[PDB]
């Protein structure tokens, strides 16, 4: 007898004994239960007080080596209760079995605590079912910070916000430790995260199996557990997610991709080296970053990462953030048909096929699209299947597969005598496509950040050459640094304006960064090649290829703003 | 019997009755007592939890019209116990007497609460002496946010930090109100602040008088109470101090100083209008802003305010933030002899005398300073007495009063034929001065922010003239806007770098803003005067007067940074 009543008397014997001991037949508790773990119904100070209170009640209930046995039992239960193939689960179990290390609550979450009706203090704790290590429960509580950005959150809640009032993981860890007495640093933390994620995956699989007599969430959980199983999680105190991702990006870059620059350049005059690097980056978790949902970071962190990966010429290819593909990916994901999404994006997010965005025709109503394209970047790749054309309120963009009859590449276009193997013309002669086959802010931001990174590398090279081999060169260096700093500041300001105050109130800054950057970057490239009297050739080629209506647009917007202000 | 024991049994009868009723002879309480109200011994979440807990214990002890009589009694007690002349106290009492509107604790502060030894929860509340309105106690608790930036904090603590973890005043107000049930908005809040400040001043005066049988703190408290007695304090929820100061600056500007522009310009070809405006600004509290201790704001708020007050040509004169005076004031305040400070700064902070910083000689050891100055700005003012000269590690700056024998102005220097009534040469022929009479970051930041504001006003004027009367003018407008945005971003970045990561790690950005701004601002002025084919004459004069070694310095620093990075 433990069901609801209008609680009950309530291995129920173990739970009853635990309740009796704690008191040294529980009735109803008149308190709240935050289903969503983001706590959106209170202020910031209230959220911080709530999390401090749960930390201290955990400490008070804890402070007042069969862990491997528990891991083995959970592995056996998950393997016996499994109903679908899951190599990730077996890999995670094998990896955790290679790692070794009281009265816990088993499933201590924010959803199993009833507070006071008018005050933020813990009144009672329930659901003490799987109770039998003084640090595993803390890891189970704190794992929700690393809930995968792709998997929807459990208990119908939003992902944990940052800079809102919630304590960061290190902050909560320090609170609990100082409440207990142990040192802030903790050992075998990767093992704790792996065990917690594996236990959660097993619980979800068991719940799904019981409901059959949650199902698709075991694979993302196992993948994330494997991803965090090989890292250095600093328990002691030290967006934060953006900084961690940027640090990992820099480490991966400096450890793998810079030494391959010479080999790639020699092969230029896609190699299997790029394929191996792509596989390594996908395995390490650094893949499809630029997608604003598969990675979860904010716009400013995106711009900083793009700046960090614009230095190498072919760097965006490794992270699957090429120039044409990302716009089509964003268009498909944001406002796209579910059937069209399943048909097309699945061949993009896995890197199966490329894409192309072309507007440099007739889209008259099925519908027929007869016209001639031009300057279509990335149209010559052997793995280029999809194609998005926004041709003639005549703006109607419709997908057109390149394998459809009537599509035929005409000739390759050369810029300054470089074929750009890493601009073939396209002709569409009355292609028949079904009706099923039928913004710029992030694109401009990333296209400016990459150019800024390129200019920074150019300045580094020019400074090194000037030192290795007068006042004029020093003046050139100083002017280049000034221009680089100003352009970076403008780009970051535009990105932050897009992030905070919507996306429709940042057209002015986008036009401004579209105007400012290329001129100064071309000037810097010219000064560098003049000082030289080498990778700089590729940088100059890119800067010249990437090189006055936007000034008129900015003037119109400025005049409108001045008229509005008065 | 209420003294300490190793508490006691403990109008003590009223306190004993209150304790007995609350329980329905208190012993010692084993808990902490935060003397400093900033709570520096805990983390951010712990601070937020502490303040939430004090808010809810206040609400629980309160929720579970003799206010004018109490005000009159406090006024009588303060007047009878007064020992020194205080017109501010009488003025505040008269102002409060014109404003009209349970079981309180009288002196409910963070210093009269004992928490738990290991948890952040309220255990007991003490010092219930003056207990007899359900909102006055809240105002007394929350007044500590407006502790004057000049008066040192009480109970030997630091001023309340921002963006640290402490709740903002509106946030705490909302917490307490939602705990009680009243609406977030509150009436007669200015009266509450005035009464709270007057009561605190009376308590301090009484404590000082009792100790004589705190003394100098009654005047700043009364002045601050008078200053906040005339404002609009929004109780409901809506740096914050920087934003409030900037809003007040903009309101004062647009309400008083812009209409006087025509009169001042006509008088040009200091008037009593400037004196009246200076008196009004000093009365309103907007005075000596640029001093980094008499105002208390951070560097970024300082730059934003300076940008807002750089638009009017003579605006810095009203706020007492002139170009030469502020450097000498900062040098005196930061590292200056107490005797020298009392001798000189007191004639500056009150606007009694001006100053001048001149280095464009011999300071050989008393000491004699014989040499010829040049381009000494502000040396012709009739109220110019002090003078700081850093002349010949020969850098030894020594104050030299201008009334001393041997100092005589030579001739006035004209720039472009403007005498600049709002540059006389100085000659020092063996001045005898005692040995008693013996950085650039804020100066450069403000000197760039004012120029940015001037450029913004110039662009506004040029846009208005272009509308009132082609593609080239539109292109000019767009380029001017781009340059203005880039320069503002650079200036703010340099100011923030000075603020956060010390003042010795921002020389590069300071040199960068010293290089970048004048060229673009001069170009904008040239384009404006070309479009015109008027206040713009004064703006061009200033921009030209304010107009290549810094490039070499920046190149040297950049080369050193590149060498260090490798
Ligand atoms: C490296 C590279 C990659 C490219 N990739 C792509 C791609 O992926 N997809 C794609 O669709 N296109 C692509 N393009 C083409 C790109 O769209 C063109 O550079 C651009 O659209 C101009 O094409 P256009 O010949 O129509 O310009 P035109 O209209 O022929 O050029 C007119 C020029 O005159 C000037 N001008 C315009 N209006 C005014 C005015 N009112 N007053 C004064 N001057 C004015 C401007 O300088 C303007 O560029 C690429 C080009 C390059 C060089
Ligand atoms: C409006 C105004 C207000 C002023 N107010 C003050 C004031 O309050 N206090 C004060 O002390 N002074 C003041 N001055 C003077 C100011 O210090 C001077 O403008 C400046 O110091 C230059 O003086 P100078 O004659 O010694 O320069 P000079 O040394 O005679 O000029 C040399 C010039 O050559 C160039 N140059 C220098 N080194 C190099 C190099 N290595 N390579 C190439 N070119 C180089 C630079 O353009 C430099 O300005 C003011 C000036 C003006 C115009």
């Amino acid at each position: 007898p433990t069901f609801f009543l209008q609680v009950l008397r309530k291995k129920i014997d173990r739970e009853f004994k635990i309740q009796k001991a704690l008191f040294s037949v529980m009735e109803h508790v008149q308190g709240r239960i935050f289903r969503d773990f983001s706590i959106p119904g209170v202020s910031s100070a209230e959220r911080a007080a709530i999390y401090v209170s749960v930390a201290e009640t955990l400490a008070w209930l804890h402070s007042l080596g069969y862990c491997k046995r528990q891991v083995s039992t959970w592995t056996k239960q998950y393997q016996a209760s499994a109903h679908q193939s899951i190599p990730a689960m077996d890999q995670l179990s094998t990896w955790l079995m290679k790692n070794l290390p009281c009265l816990v609550h088993g499933d201590f979450k924010l959803d199993n605590i009833v507070f006071h009706p008018k005050e933020c203090r813990v009144i009672a704790v329930l659901d003490w079912e799987l109770s039998t290590h003084p640090l595993t429960d803390l890891a189970h509580l704190s794992l929700f910070y690393y809930w995968p950005r792709t998997l929807p959150m459990i208990n119908r809640g939003s992902h944990i916000p940052e800079n809102t009032g919630i304590p960061l993981m290190e902050e909560l860890i320090s609170i609990y430790c100082h409440r207990r007495g142990i040192d802030p640093n903790l050992p075998n933390w990767n093992f704790f995260m792996a065990l917690s994620f594996f236990k959660l995956a097993g619980i979800s699989q068991g719940v799904y199996r019981r409901y059959l007599m949650t199902a698709n969430t075991v694979q993302p959980l196992a993948e994330t557990g494997l991803q965090l199983s090989k890292r250095t999680l600093r328990t002691t105190p030290p967006s934060r997610r953006g900084q961690e991702v940027l640090t990992r990006v820099k480490q991966f870059m400096k450890q793998h991709v810079f030494p391959a620059e010479k080999e790639v350049a020699e092969y230029y005059a896609h190699p299997l080296v790029i394929e191996k690097l792509k596989e390594i980056a996908k395995a390490e978790g650094l893949w499809n970053l630029f997608l604003p949902a598969v990675s979860g970071l904010s716009q400013v962190d995106y711009a900083l990462i793009a700046e960090e990966t614009g230095k190498c010429f072919f760097a965006p290819d490794v992270f699957n953030c090429q120039a044409p593909d990302t716009g089509n990916m964003e268009v498909l994901h944001l406002y796209g048909s579910e059937q069209q999404k399943k048909q097309w994006l699945e061949p993009l997010l896995r890197g199966d096929i490329t894409s192309v965005f072309c507007m440099t025709c007739t889209i008259q109503r099925g519908y027929i699209v007869n016209g001639k394209k031009w300057w279509s970047s990335g149209a010559g790749n052997p793995k280029c299947k999809i194609a998005i054309v926004l041709g003639r309120r005549q703006h109607s963009m419709i997908l057109v597969p390149m394998d459809t009859p009537g599509v035929e590449l005409i000739r390759p276009l050369s810029v300054f005598g470089y074929m750009d193997n890493m601009h073939w013309e396209v002709h569409f002669n009355h292609v028949r496509v079904p009706a099923s086959n039928l913004r710029l802010g992030p694109g401009r931001i990333h296209h400016c950040m990459r150019t800024v990174g390129l200019a920074e590398r150019i300045l580094q090279i020019m400074c090194d050459r000037a030192v290795q081999r007068h006042e004029v060169v020093a003046h050139w260096i100083a002017k280049s640094r000034i221009a680089i700093e100003e352009i970076r500041l403008l780009t970051l300001k535009a990105a932050h304006s897009i992030d905070t105050l919507g996306s429709a109130s940042a057209r002015k800054e986008i036009a401004m960064i579209k105007v400012a950057a290329p001129k100064a970057v071309c000037k810097i490239a010219d000064w560098a090649i003049q000082v030289h009297g080498y990778p700089l050739a590729n940088m100059y080629a890119i800067i010249r290829t990437l090189r006055e209506v936007h000034l008129s647009a900015i003037a119109k917007m400025e005049l409108q703003d001045q008229a509005r202000r008065l």
